[PDB]
């Protein structure tokens, strides 16, 4: 419980509670960090879809161990507070990555998309869908590999510029919104911006529902390709929409110099490497958050939410 970490800094806050990073004091792992997420029970149960959704990513994040997913080694509870412990990633977001650098070579781009292409179809076997493919909602490990984290409550829901036409239509939906979802990143990552925007939010939505695709002359044509059968307003036919899923996706031409195996092992030389001077490291966060002093301020539905990661 509580006591056995200290709050080293504040990584991310939100109206359900917040993210810290902690160090583990006692026991083995002693030493080691953390990433501490803190939800307050209280805002989770007056709604319904609220409490099974979080209670959907406490069951999701044992279920699913992957390379390419945020791991969960503690869970647990008290008084008013939901506690999961994360593995802590130094890598940051995705979304810092991208501003630093400000615009992404093609193969840069491919690594990325590639490992997240692997998480989408692992996720879609276990019958689970992402929604949301915005570079803020992934992040990077200290190695620098991908991690997808948001599978709850989101952390206020944010912009919509990744969002297929037919979440924002409401129409009803399936896993081909993450392939639609997917292209929206890929030509963020490739071009330094979202393919429609925006003078609003209104506006965007029109776009996203009205617009032709805009594939600027130094893109290559497989990647003009993938754009274009990705980004399809029509899901029964938006690549990655059928039986074979992820796998029609990463058997594009784009993705022709992917060793899906070592991909896999993180044996594939991520494009930047997190620069850390030790393991506490959050110099690719953004001091907004890691400038604050860390607090935790002070009939339930949780039934054994409690959680204890296997060996170790
Ligand atoms: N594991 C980590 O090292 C780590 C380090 C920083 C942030 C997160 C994080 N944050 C997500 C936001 N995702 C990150 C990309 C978009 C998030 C989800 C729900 C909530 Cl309520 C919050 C909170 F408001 F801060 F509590 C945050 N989720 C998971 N691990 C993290």
């Amino acid at each position: 419980r509580p006591e056995c970490f200290e709050l080293l800094r504040v990584l991310g806050k939100g109206g359900y509670g917040k993210v810290f990073q902690v160090r583990k004091v006692t026991g083995a792992n002693t030493g080691k960090i953390f990433a501490m997420k803190v939800l307050k029970k209280a805002m989770i149960v007056r709604n319904a879809k609220d409490t099974a959704h979080t209670k959907a990513e406490r069951n999701i994040l044992e279920e699913v161990k992957h390379p390419f997913i945020v791991d969960l080694i503690y869970a647990f509870q008290t008084g008013g507070k939901l506690y999961l412990i994360l593995e802590y990633l130094s890598g940051g977001e995705l979304f810092m990555q991208l501003e630093r650098e400000g615009i992404f070579m093609e193969d840069t781009a491919c690594f990325y998309l590639a490992e997240i292409s692997m998480a989408l179809g692992h996720l879609h076997q276990k019958g689970i869908i992402y929604r949301d493919l915005k570079p803020e909602n992934i992040m990077l490990n200290h190695q620098g590999h991908v991690k997808l984290t948001d599978f709850g409550l989101c952390k206020e829901c944010g912009t919509i510029e990744y969002m297929a036409p037919e979440i924002l239509m409401r129409s009803g939906h399936n896993r081909a919104v993450d392939w639609w979802s997917l292209g929206a990143l890929m030509y963020d990552m490739l071009t330094g911006a979202p393919p429609f925007t925006g003078e609003n939010r209104k506006k965007t939505i029109d776009k996203i529902l009205k617009c032709k695709l805009n594939l600027p002359p130094y893109l290559t044509q497989e990647a003009r390709d993938l754009l274009k059968k990705l980004l399809k307003r029509n899901a029964a036919s938006r690549l990655g929409a059928g039986p074979g899923d992820a796998g029609e996706v990463q058997a594009h031409p784009f993705f022709r110099h992917i060793n899906w195996e070592e991909l896999l092992a993180r044996k594939v030389e991520p494009p930047f490497k997190p620069l850390l001077q030790s393991e506490e490291d959050v110099s690719q966060f953004d001091s907004k958050f890691t400038r604050q002093t860390p607090v935790d301020s002070p009939n339930q539905v949780f039934l054994g939410f409690e959680y204890v990661a296997p060996s170790v």
